[PDB]
């Protein structure tokens, strides 16, 4: 055991790896959505510099998960990081679902975790994750519904004219 | 009777404090637009804010009439402040047309507060909603009523890019 | 459904809604306190200052109330803003001791919405109201509470002079 | 009873004063340990200043508490502060697998503050816990846990060298 | 013995021993008083204030004191540090009173320790505690009683204006 | 096919996916590396640095070939991103074995990308591999056998010292 484990049980231990994996896996989601408006097809710059962003987010909550890993004397477990299921996202709109499904997705893992933490007494952990990712995931989820909903009313995704525009003025 | 009072009548009295209440019921309803455009499912931020700023707004006016209530040796008498009309405010062209119709309201009642300070020859009443009320709303009526014809003549409310944009260039 | 909506109980959007009424009937109280103090007859003027940035505070705490609404896709219900239970507040002691019983009622509805909160396994809302609400309740119960300690002290109401002492060295 | 006493227990009052005296005594060990590096036939200046500013903020932390339960209406009890267990702490690295001991019975003592404060129903006590104090001691057991292992990597407590140019290199 | 022990009598080390933890104590004496007029039914926040400089001026003599049992090649040898006499001090003047009477113990127990060290023929330890604690421990007590004076002649401790106005002008 | 497309065969197309995956995977094992140095047990904090740097620039490495692969008119094709072959690397000299071992084989990688894109006549492949990478890879590699064998020659894996000074010295 480390020598500075205390309160730290295996049970979160090893929820927080897979958070770790499941947060690289959105960065990767998000990695991909980026390059595919970068297209020459697409060519949407702003919403690929916006998901680029994410992506970066999302690599920076693993990066703080591991180092909670480390501090509490538990052990990194990595695992192979899975392809998005998606390599064409067929429009900004669609691209925006997506991520606000992925969004809710982290946000219900976040939440089963702090639900595992308080059944295992760890205040510092569920500090932890109210401080660094709840209203995080919260403001994530609403930026990304106002987005949709900005998309929706202007047309999108059968209106090109609607996601250029979105592009400019609200990525841009 | 107060030891500053002078030349003010009790009724010119009691339409300051209606005047006080309409202003704060004003700028209760300016709140509730506000808080209606920063809905997920509206997301218009610079309607927000707009409103949110005529909210503060009436708020300063209700504060300087206080102030006057209480520099004429006057009594305030607060009242309930009655709950906005209406909850969901169905557009941002609405909205306006809302908003200029509360505004038109409040010139109403300032021009009838200032014809009883006038039957009553209570100048300094007088002179105190002119400098700082009438043109005041003379301007914001204007202002609304700009708004409002815009908004129409770009295609609202059925067009959403219209009000987006305008969200964007007018508002922004 | 909000598209947003995630792990947000029914309860707790009506809890939040009935705080929002609580945090502006708090203001309104503030204002007619400070603009009690504002009369010629009383004349305290840091007095006034204080109950109206009290105020003023209320208002930015309902505001983030509402903010909080719209983030987690419930909906804003207003209400009426009854009308504060004092006209006149009869010396600053008796204001402060009105602040501080009116700070603590406020802070035990609040304590209530954290225990829903916490019963509905809601932490983005309990770490919420945590970090914006309990401590800033906490350290406005104890300022007020040594106000009022002071003045009492002082031998306030009963002595004019104390009450125009603290209202110059502490308030001022 | 005081006037701004709200939902603060007694037992949390009586655990706040033991943590009090607990944090108090642990300032009063790095005191010790600091001033056992400043003799001459130790001479470890680094060690000192480390040991010395770990005091400081152990007494910090009992100000923190302290204020606290003055800010809940609770009294502060006072106890003897008892002496240090040892005045030879041998090496360096046995005054950090010390303070590293004494770290984590600090932090398992503010988890049964926080077990018995959740049991209590306080919200504002956990989270203040939440905030100041437990991400601290986990960072405090994890720097403290670096410390000891590069200590043992290097050689310590037998080979002199190596504190000297720990205490040069990671304490300077 | 100590490599750099030099004309440094036993008896002085253990009267050194003693200083230190007579500081420790008076620093301990000021902290409890300091945070006694932080309570919310007391309420001097300057009285606080000063009484919590004094607590960290004895840390600093404790700290010079243990500094200088280094220099000379003795050993610290820490004891208990008993908790203050009285945890409730009645007002601002009997708290003056207390302390005054605490830095007077503090200063005869000085002026015996530089008895001791005359007789030891030790002219560095005698220039120590002239520098350092002789004329310090003068400005205290003529400060101290200086603040009982005036506390005595305004009124204190029956008018409690008195000691707000001390408070506010002298301590402030 | 793109717009963009000229002389860009699939062969290279693919080529290029293999290097951004292959780039992707050796970020990934470097984050793995700077984060087992950043354990309680091992505690090198410049060497965690140095391989998060790495990490970094494997990542900038992949970012800059996709931008490529958009640029020519080829559509990435993402795969799963492998575990590190090693979740403990032993020591901070084999963890720069094995990071030489793995810039060995990323360079040998991007020889054989350039040799087919010599064999499929498209200079603007050659051009930017030559530019972007293969003289990055060589000073890499240069600059990990410098390290491995300063570790070798100071004593290291056996020597904890060695490990300690090296991290301070040459890492930090
Ligand atoms: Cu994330
Ligand atoms: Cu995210
Ligand atoms: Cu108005
Ligand atoms: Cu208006
Ligand atoms: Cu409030
Ligand atoms: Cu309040
Ligand atoms: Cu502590
Ligand atoms: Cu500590
Ligand atoms: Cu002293
Ligand atoms: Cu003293
Ligand atoms: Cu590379
Ligand atoms: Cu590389």
């Amino acid at each position: 055991t480390s020598q500075v484990r205390q309160n730290y049980h295996q049970d979160s231990e090893a929820a927080i790896n897979r958070q770790i994996n499941l947060e690289l896996y959105a960065s990767y989601v998000y990695l991909s959505m980026s390059y595919y408006f970068d297209r020459d097809d697409v060519a949407l710059k702003n919403f690929a510099k916006y998901f680029l962003h994410q992506s970066h987010e999302e690599h920076e909550h693993a990066h703080k998960l591991m180092k909670l890993q480390n501090q509490r004397g538990g052990r990194i477990f990595l695992q192979d990081i899975k392809k998005p299921d998606c390599d064409d996202w067929e429009s900004g709109l669609n691209a925006m679902e997506c991520a606000l499904h992925l969004e809710k997705n982290v946000n219900q893992s976040l939440l089963e975790l702090h639900k595992l933490a308080t059944d295992k007494n760890d205040p510092h952990l569920c500090d932890f994750i109210e401080t660094h990712y709840l209203n995080e995931q919260v403001k994530a989820i609403k930026e990304l519904g106002d987005h949709v909903t900005n998309l929706r009313k202007m047309g999108a995704p059968e209106s090109g004219l609607a996601e250029y525009l979105f592009d400019k003025h609200t990525l841009g």
